[PDB]
């Protein structure tokens, strides 16, 4: 029912996203990390082997803990 990959990580978001983008390959190495900032929209269409960080210019990251 679910891409057999990684459930959802911890507190990431407003850590770093070079932090979260580690521990994304370290919980899931198997699954590719991206960095970026809010842009490329994201919704139902996803990738379940990957997991990205986003990051907003107030001054903290997104990396949305949770895959599709």
């Amino acid at each position: 029912s679910s891409c057999p990959g990684k459930s959802s990580w911890p507190h990431l978001v407003g850590v770093g996203g070079s932090v979260a983008k580690a521990i994304i390959e370290r919980q899931n190495p198997n699954v590719k990390a991206v960095i970026l900032e809010e842009g490329t929209p994201v919704t139902k269409d996803f990738r379940c082997n990957r997991v990205r960080i986003w990051v907003n210019k107030r001054g903290l990251v997104v990396s949305p803990p949770r895959i599709g």
